[PDB]
C-alpha cells in the first residue's frame, strides 16, 4: 500500500540563493493558452466568486472562475461586468488581461444538460476560459462534455478536472483539456474523505499529475487544501503552475456575501448552496494576494527560484513527521 | 512486528467511472443463503436493537440483530414483533424480507447455558439469522457452540465472530459459520484495547479475514469502528460484504431508550447494561439509512463501481499520515 | 536510527483461546526467589507506598515497595508493620506471604552513605527485598552498591534498576540482581525525557532487557507508563513477569496522603519531596487491583493464555498509528 | 523522499555511567577561537538580547548576540556597557571572559548597507564576535557579506547562518565562517515553515551540518526549536557545539521588556520589531540558566558523558513516534 503525502507531510530544503523575493518572476500558465501574472486562481465557489472577487483578482494579475450556481444568464453577465471594467489601470500594474486589453475571467460549467446553453452564453459574454467543474474528472460525462466542448470551441480554453491520479490526467489530456485541475479529496476532513472514503493527499497527486502533464506540456492547476501561503510555493514545486482556492477567498471584502459587525469583530456572512455561515472578515482581495503574494516570493527566495519552472526543478523536499 | 492500519489510515483512490451514484447496486449477501438491500446490520447491543429499530432498518433493506440482553422470550417476542409487521408496502420497496413475504430479522446469543433454549424460541418466533455474538470468536466456546448450533438447525443461518485473523475466520468456517463477523478492538478507545491490550485495526482485520473466506465463497460482516459513510465504503471495498454498526444508529428515534429535550436540543436518552446515557438524536432510521447509502453511492461512484463486487475489484487504497 | 515503540504502540492479536479469564493463573515471580501471586508491584513513591498501601497490595497477592523518602529508623518501622500485620485471613486468600506466614514487603534504597545503615534495618525489620531505586542503573555507583548489598547479605533478593538496554541488563545480572527493574524515561511527558532528552519506549525496552535476562532466568520488573490494564498485558507479554505501578494507586484510599472532598467529588491530597497536589480518588487498593487484574484476565482469555508464562509464548504483537 | 527529524522525534538512550551530573563539564567552542563555559547563547532579537541580559548571561559563562533592531551607535553602546561591566567577579566563577578580563559579547549584522558601518563600530566597542544574522545564510548576500567582513577584519571572529544542510555549512566554512548558525524552519509552527513551506527539522539539520563542518573543526550553533533542556542535550549530542536560544529567555527579568503584574500573575511585557506582547516571566537570566544547565548535566549524567565532546561520542538516539 502506497503512502501519499499532504503539503503537512513535507517541508522545502533550503538551496543556493542569487535572488531577492522582490526579484522572482511569479508570473505562470493558467493554460496552455492563457497566462497569469500571479499563480492565483479564485474557486467557483458560491461563497468565493462573483465579477467583484473576479475583477479584484485580474486586477491582482489572478483570475476568478465565476461559480455556476446561477442561471446561465446571471452567469454570462457576472463574466460580462468583469470584461467590462485611467488612474484605474495605472494603479494596477500587474493586471491579468485578456489579448484586447480586459481583464481575464473564467466560468464553471457541469456536465448537465444546460451546460452548452451556458458554455455559448459564456463565450458571447467574452469569457476567457471555461472550467469543466466537478468533483470527479475521470468519468465518461466529464470526457464527453469536454469533447463537445472541444468539438464546438476548438478555440475556447478548457480547464477539465478534478483528477487526483495520472490516467484521470492522461486521459483529461487525450480529450483536449488546455490544463488539468488537480484535487479529489484534498484536505482532511473535507466532504469527499468523510462521506465517501475517497481522496488522494495533495502533495503526491500533484507530483504524479503534473509528470504526466509534463509529457504533454499542459499545466496543472492544484485545487485544494491550501491553506497557507507555504502551501503555494510546495503545491508549485511539486509541479503545479496554478493553484485554486477558496475558503482563503471566502474573508474578503469581495466575496459574494456581506460584511457584518459581531462583538468587536468584523466577519463574512456567507450563503451558499441551503447552508448559511460567518466567516472571518481578512481584508480585501488586495491584502489577501499581497500576503500570498510576499510567502511565495520569500519561498522562492530561499530556494533560489528566479521563476516558477526554477522552483520546480530546484524543488527537494523533505518529509516531516 | 507488522504494522496494520485502521479505516482512518486510508483512503481509496478514485478511478475512472461511467455510473452514476444513483445507478450502483448497494444489495448485498448477509449470509452465504440470505440477501440484504443494503450493506447495513444494526448492532445486537441493547442502546441499539429492538423490534422498533430492526423492523426499521429491515424496511429500509438492512437487517437488525435483535439484542440478547433479555430473557429468551422476550427476545423471541420481539423477533416476532418484525416478522407479523398496503401503503405500508408500497411505500418501502427497498425492504429485505424472507421467503415468505416477511421483514427479516436476526437475533444474538452467546455461549452461555441457555444458549440452546434462546435458539429454539428465536427459531420458533421465524428467525432469520442467529449471530453468535462475542467479543472472541476465536475460542473453543465459540466454535462448539456453532457446531452444536449447526448440528441441530443445519438450515438455519448463523453469523459466528468477532474475530480478526484468518486463522479465526478460517476456524469458523471450518466448523459451519454462514458468516464471519469481524471486530476485535476496533475503535482507537474501545474497551477491549485500553483494558485487556487486545484488538486488530478493522482495516488490516477485514483484509486478511476476507481473504480466507474468499476461498470458501463465506461473507465477511465488518463489525466496529464506522463513524462515517466514507469507513462504510472503506471496509466493503476492503472485502467485508456487509457492516454492522450500533453508535450510529444508537441516536435514531427507533432505538430502545426515549427521545428527550434538553436546553433546545434532541437527545436519546441511553440505558443499557447498570450504565445509562444521553446521544444526540439523529433522527429517523430512515434518514440515518439515507445517508449512509447516499455516502456508499458516492464513494462507489467515485470508484466507477456498479456492485458491491466490483468495488471489492476496483478498490485501490492509499496510506495517509 | 532505530524506532523504539510504547505501549500505545501496539495491540496484541487475539489468538485461540479454551481458558476461561477466571481461570488463567496470573501469580509470577517478583525475584528469582520470590513469587507474587497477582503481577503488581507498587512504587517506592512517597505519594504511593507506606505500610497502609504495602499491606493492602500484599493482601490482594502483590508486593508493596516502602519508599526511601524516610529515615532509616522510620522506613524499617514501615516494613515492620507490615510483617506484623482469624477471619482477617481466611478473608483474604490470594496474600502474598513470606515462608513464615507473614505478609511480604519490599523498601526502597538508594546508593548514598547511608545506604549500608539502611541495608542492615530493613534486613532486621523483616524485609523480603531490597530495591536499588534509582533512574540510571546502569552507573558504576549502581553496580558497587548492589555488590556491596550481595557481599553482605548475599541470601537478600535484591532488585537492581532502573535499565532500559540489554547492556544495562546484563551488568545488573553479573552483579548479582535478583530480578531487573527496567523504566527509564517511560511516559511521554516525563521529566526524565524533557529534562534530560533521555529515555527508551517501554515496550522496546522490556523486550530487549527481557531477552537478556532471559538468558539467566531472571526476572525483569517493567516500571513506568503503565495507566491501563491493558498496558499491564502487553508489559508482561513483551517479556516483563511483573510491572511496578504508582499513579494508579496513588488515588487509592491507603496511599499515605488525606481523603478529602472538593466540591462533591472525593481526592486524594498528595505531599512528596517540596510539592504539593491532589488526584481523583479511585478507591480502595482492592477495587484498584480487581479492575487491574480483571483486565489482564480478559487479556490473558483473549489470547488463550492460561500462565503468566504462556501469555509470553503466544504473544503476537501488531503496531498501530 | 529523505524523512527529517526533529528533536521531539528523538530520545538519547542511557550509557554506562561513572560520573554524576554536578562533576560533568559543559564548557564549549562558541567559534573555532572562543571558549564559553555553558553551551547556551542568546537570541538576537528585540525580545531576548541588550546589555542587561547579555551581561547576566555571560555572568553565567554563556554569551548573548546583542540585536541588530537598532541604530548602530546604540548597538555599539550596547556591546559597551557589557564590555564595562570584587565580590561581583568573586560571586560569579563560570563567567565567560575575553582574554582581558572583560565579559564576553556578540553582535548581530545583516547584509545591509550600513552592514560595515556596524561592524567598524562593534570592533571598536569591543565586540568578540559578529554574528551574520539571516534566515538564509546560503545565499550570495551572505557569504559576500562574510568575505569582506573577514577581508576587513582577518581576526575578528565571525558566526555565519543560518542554514540547514551540508552545502550550505560547507559554503559558509570555505568562506572564512568561525563557526556556523543552524536553524532554517525550525520550530513546527514557526513563521519560515508557514509562510514560505521552507525549513529543515532541526535534529537532522545539526547532525548533517556537524558532520561537513567537523571536517574543518568548526563549531556548529543549533539555532532554534529548544522548549526544555533536554532539546539541549538532544542538540549538542546531534553534533553542536552551543544552542542558541530565545522565546525561553524573553521571560526572564532581564530581557528588554517590562515586567507586569496581571491577575496575580508575573508576565514580561513584550515589544518587538510594531508587534507587542506578553510572555509569563520565568525569573532570571541565573535561574533559567541553572534549571537548564541542570537538565544538560543530567542528559550528561545519564549517557556517561563527561564532556560535550564525549557526549558527542557517546551519543545513541531512538526514533520514537
Amino acid at each position: 500500500m502506497k503512502e501519499a503525502l499532504t503539503f503537512d507531510d513535507v517541508l522545502l530544503v533550503p538551496q543556493y540563493s542569487e535572488v531577492l523575493p522582490k526579484d522572482v518572476k511569479i508570473d505562470t500558465r493558467l493554460t496552455r493558452q492563457i497566462r497569469i501574472n500571479i499563480p492565483l486562481v479564485s474557486a467557483a465557489m458560491d461563497t468565493v466568486t462573483e465579477a467583484a472577487l473576479a475583477k479584484a483578482l485580474a486586477r491582482e494579475g489572478g483570475i476568478g472562475i465565476i461559480h455556476k450556481n446561477l442561471t446561465p444568464d446571471e452567469q454570462a453577465r457576472q463574466v460580462s461586468i468583469v470584461k467590462k471594467t485611467i488612474m484605474s489601470v495605472i494603479e494596477h500594474p500587474n493586471a491579468a488581461r485578456d489579448e484586447k486589453g480586459r481583464l481575464l475571467v473564467g466560468a464553471a460549467v457541469g456536465t448537465s444538460p444546460e451546460t452548452m446553453e451556458r458554455v455559448e452564453k459564456l463565450v458571447k459574454a467574452g469569457v476567457d476560459v471555461i472550467v469543466i467543474d466537478t468533483a470527479h474528472g475521470h468519468s465518461r460525462r466529464v470526457i464527453e462534455t469536454l469533447e463537445m466542448i472541444k468539438a464546438d470551441y476548438p478555440d475556447l480554453p478548457v480547464v477539465a478536472g478534478n483528477v487526483a491520479t495520472p490516467e484521470g490526467t492522461e486521459a483529461l489530456i487525450k480529450a483536449g483539456a488546455d490544463a488539468v485541475k488537480v484535487g479529489v479529496g484534498p484536505g482532511s476532513i473535507c466532504t469527499t474523505r468523510v462521506v465517501a472514503g475517497v481522496g488522494v493527499p495533495q502533495l503526491t497527486a500533484v507530483m504524479e499529475c503534473s509528470e504526466v502533464a509534463r509529457k504533454y506540456d499542459v499545466p496543472i492547476i492544484a485545487d485544494g487544501g491550501i491553506r497557507y501561503s507555504g502551501d503555494i510555493v510546495k503545491a508549485l514545486a511539486a509541479g503545479a503552475e496554478s493553484v485554486m482556492v477558496g475558503s482563503i477567498f471566502a474573508g474578503t471584502e469581495e466575496a459574494p456575501g456581506e460584511t457584518i459587525l459581531y462583538q468587536g469583530r468584523k466577519y463574512k456572512a456567507y450563503r451558499g448552496m441551503g447552508i448559511e455561515g460567518m466567516v472571518p472578515y481578512k481584508g480585501t482581495v488586495k491584502d489577501v494576494v499581497h500576503q500570498l503574494v510576499g510567502g511565495l516570493r520569500s519561498g522562492m527566495g530561499y530556494i533560489g527560484a528566479r521563476t516558477i519552472k526554477e522552483l520546480q526543478e530546484k524543488a527537494v523536499f523533505v518529509k516531516i513527521t
